């Protein structure tokens, strides 16, 4: 790997843009003149910590985001600019409560005992009007819009522009699908890695937003944004490899799974409920889990559990919105499952079932149903906080003051229903 | 007392109306002729309970509403129609799950053991523009608008023709205030038994709901209906006395208290959060608690804490707002008070504190601070539950349903705050 | 066979649409890049067949869409895409509810007899506003526009384009006309194998769609799409070929056919309440019914019946409208021809006269009038709905749906003239 300046030099890169995921999920970057990156790359980009959701003082020294150059990335849309994902560190060392280095923490020791996560992610999103008001094409009506040949068309032109982007990146694309609320589609690529899906989940919603406002369009990957729509999911797909190229979850059980698989299914299905709050970190994700479909289960074949096998040697957890951090929603996912292996957890009895027929008849533990009751299971589940170490604290904390916030707001529903009181 | 029928062809009474309060403490009224009083008088005016907030079936027999001839009141705005209060039987007996008949039950309790339960109640209002959006009177403006000489005499015609008709009915009004928030208002009258003030309140947001609109406002009696304003409470005056005339409250303990007090005081303190859930009926409420002063605390000439003590043999519970049931508040007030005085609670140390200053630093058990949170500590409370009989899982029902009614509303905040995640 | 992927790289296709029709003709793609087609035209692409008119679960697995790389067409106006007509696969067998496979099947027995279906598609359309208010040129309305030579050429652009990537397509377009509505065309094509005209039916009405709306207009297939004007047609020629190459249809019995057409023609007159519901698929549908035309009878070169002999070795059925599924109407078609062979059918006698003059003196069945009795006559029709397989309930399904969809919406007629009942 050669330096950033020379690669700046070769490729015609004039400004980076040095970027980090805080716990919001919301991309901070800096916009740096080549001339400046080579001290950058290095001593890392200082930024006030306390200014982004790090949980940090105005008294603090300044982080230092440090640039991971293999995640370097010329815009499509504007090669002349090359963005760089980093881990923020604070006093030489990497800050535990910044997402990628939480989930980094995670993965080495995961790595440690020769297990590797790898991931899909299906980041579905809506593309609406500027104004947020509606959604982007006005003859997208029909009830039943999914795969609708008519609206993908219409949105060719920005959705094959991302897609092509994706070729070139190499990310394996492979499918755009238009989704099953109007205005919705999807757009999938390779799993990988965690921490390089973590890396272009990230950028891949940075470009839809930038690509979709070019075209004078807007996307959103808000888990709710319209009363009468469905929402947008995150579901991802997991599997655990060994550095030999073994696919630990490829085995002779059940469905092809093996025991190891198992077992991590067991501590997705145990630590479930703090899961869910980091997973579906907003007040709007729980509008889809009030919608009945909010129970504890899995899954076989059958996109109707919190958990599906769509295969052998994978697991799909149906469970994670279009808010869920990048790198914080793999992060506490490993957790889970990795104690799952450590204690040999036991999932149950996989349902062959339909639950939204006959959900009602199962005797299932409940997902918290609100923001509040997320946290708080997060907060009761030590296992799963330790696995985030200092990053799951100062979630919560947010959280709970978004939660504050929200309640505080006057609605016109209180006005309507409690006027004449 | 003649009868109904009679008393019609005396005082020129054309119509009566047939009035219950039910869960949500909405007045459900019949409007009967007079020619047909006689019969329902005795046999109760009909009503099909499923309609109304009182956790029926449709199968199920109607109700039958028995009016209570002590508490005609013709309208003193429109004297040829009689208003009426009525307990709500069902199947022969009274429903336990009606409002009215929950209070008359608890009394009847207290009642045998020589308690009576006097109280008055400061139903705070708002005067309003008919469509809700502002407040009846754009130039109440002032930061400090409390008793403010000039607004209040703008409403001098709705006021004063409000509290000429409580001189008339023999309520005993004695003083009208401008409240602490621009277009609040309060009008006091003499504390009496129980079930005498409790038909009197139910009367009275009816007749001043009634009175502004005829003047060509509106008033609200909820919690909070502006963003920027503070709330309508429904602060309670609570005393016991035998059927001899004395007062139980009255002592030589602190303050002036007797021991029967300060039991009935812990019943308070020690029932405080289920407590909550009643007084504090609606997701609106909860505003007025999330404003920091939100524990569980008293006392004395100190309009600071939970429960106040403003004089001798007198408490007053600061709790209650602007929604609370006129019949399921005394009647869950009483409940708790009566425990506290059978297993003689203790209520701690006073406080002699301003909490709006000091509270920070004071260690005191927390209110909840959402309905839901709420609803919870009620079905908590077996005492309280009981006190109340299945009135009380009715009213959790309810509200519960009130509570995911409001958490599926899609709202600005959420759309704002989530559009760019 | 030069592969997909060969083929993409020689022709410079950069996308495919990897396309089926639901059951309601709704055209449902998958749009994927190049680098991914080899495995989805082996294996298929992956839908969720619920979200389609399919008539599945959530639950289920995905359906495989397995394209036929003998149906591929760049799209003449954007070339850099490849469209595919693809079988959906459900389980690992071709899901019988899928329109092309239901044909599919009905094929493969006639072809068993050595009986090939022929047939060639009317498919009048409407040309109007991108907001569906009024047709496209407000300059077309006199009495009688059909082939109205001002209002033909004032479309040239549109028509002239669509028609030429027909030439370039090989179908061998012959004529285009304005039919007897304003604003209404038609466009017709040589006629070909039931299964090789299905997917041009089905293509064509995307490219007239897709090209219309690039000259900033809109087309619409459907039935009765203005009030004061005539529908769209889908009239519908065919005849049965021997594999040698003879038109089984050609012979020497009346008007130049043979005793295997007149048993055909006496399987479309046995079955025609039947076909209705197939051929008439919506509501809407049902107003060109009822405008007296709707009794059985054929025939001759004579366009007032039910089935016309335009010519000899030819049938023509003048009954399927715009609506009509592309695959469903020629399968349900020849299922019911079949049949006509097989019973040795009698149609009845030729009537050589005008329908709309002298109709209303003949004694003859009536089609149903309505789309509820039109899918009663489907499900009574246990020979056609057999020859349809699972297709036919699942459309019964869904119309009877749609039929309780519409009766539920409150109409202005409705409040016109019950208001004052
Ligand atoms: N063994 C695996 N481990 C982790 N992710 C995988 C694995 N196999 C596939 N994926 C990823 O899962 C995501 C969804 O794949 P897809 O084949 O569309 O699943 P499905 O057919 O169930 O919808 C893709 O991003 C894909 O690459
Ligand atoms: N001994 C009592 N028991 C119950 N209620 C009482 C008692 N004495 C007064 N009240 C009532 O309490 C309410 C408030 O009285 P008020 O004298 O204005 O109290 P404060 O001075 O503390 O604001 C009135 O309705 C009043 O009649
Ligand atoms: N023998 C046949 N079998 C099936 N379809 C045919 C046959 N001959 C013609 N067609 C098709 O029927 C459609 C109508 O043909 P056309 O010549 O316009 O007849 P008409 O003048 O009666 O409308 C054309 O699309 C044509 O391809």
């Amino acid at each position: 790997m050669t330096d950033l300046a020379s690669i700046a030099r070769e490729k015609g890169i004039e400004f980076f843009l040095i970027s980090f995921t805080d716990l919001l999920g919301v991309q901070r970057a800096k916009l740096v003149p080549a001339r400046a990156i080579a001290d950058m790359a290095v001593n890392g980009a200082g930024f006030a910590g306390f200014a982004a959701w790090l949980d940090m003082s105005p008294a603090d020294a300044d982080i230092l985001a440090i640039p991971d150059p293999e995640s370097l990335i010329q815009l499509p849309w504007k090669p002349s600019v090359g963005w760089l994902a980093a881990d923020v560190h604070f006093e030489g060392r990497p800050f535990p409560k910044a997402p990628r280095v939480a989930l980094k923490s995670v993965l080495a020791r995961a790595a440690g005992k020769d297990m590797h996560l790898k991931h899909g992610v299906e980041c579905e999103f809506f593309l609406i009007q500027p104004d947020g008001s509606a959604i982007s094409d006005p003859a997208d009506t029909q009830a039943k819009p999914c795969y609708d040949q008519d609206a993908l068309m219409r949105r060719f032109d920005v959705i094959a522009e991302i897609c092509s982007y994706m070729v070139d990146l190499g990310w394996g694309p492979y499918q755009n699908d238009h989704e099953d609320a109007n205005g919705q589609f999807e757009m999938n690529w390779d799993y990988a890695d965690a921490l390089v899906t973590a890396d272009r989940h990230a950028f891949f919603k940075f470009m839809v937003k930038s690509v979709a406002e070019r075209h004078g369009l807007r996307a959103t990957f808000m888990p709710k944004p319209f009363a009468h729509l469905t929402g947008n999911g995150c579901h991802t797909h997991l599997s655990m490899w060994t550095a030999a190229g073994d696919n630990l979850f490829e085995g002779d059980g059940e469905l092809g799974l093996s025991p190891t698989a198992y077992a991590f299914l067991g501590g997705l299905i145990g630590h479930a409920k703090g899961l869910t709050a980091v997973v579906n970190p907003t007040v709007n994700s729980y509008k889809r889990l009030n919608a009945s479909p909010n129970t504890i289960t899995y899954g076989g074949n059958n996109r109707t559990h919190m958990v599906r096998i769509p295969d052998a040697g994978r697991l799909e957890l149906r469970l994670p919105d279009g808010a869920a951090n990048p790198y914080l929603m793999p992060a506490a996912i490993l957790a889970a499952g990795l104690d799952g292996i450590e204690t040999q957890a036991d999932p149950g009895q996989r349902l062959d079932i339909d639950m939204y027929v006959e959900g009602h008849s199962v005797e299932a533990e409940q997902l918290p149903l609100n923001l509040l009751d997320a946290v708080r299971a997060l907060e009761a589940d030590e296992v799963l906080a330790g696995g985030l170490g200092a990053a799951a604290a100062a979630f919560a904390k947010f959280k709970r003051a978004e939660w504050a916030d929200y309640k505080s707001q006057l609605t016109e529903w209180e006005r309507r229903t409690t006027l004449d009181c």
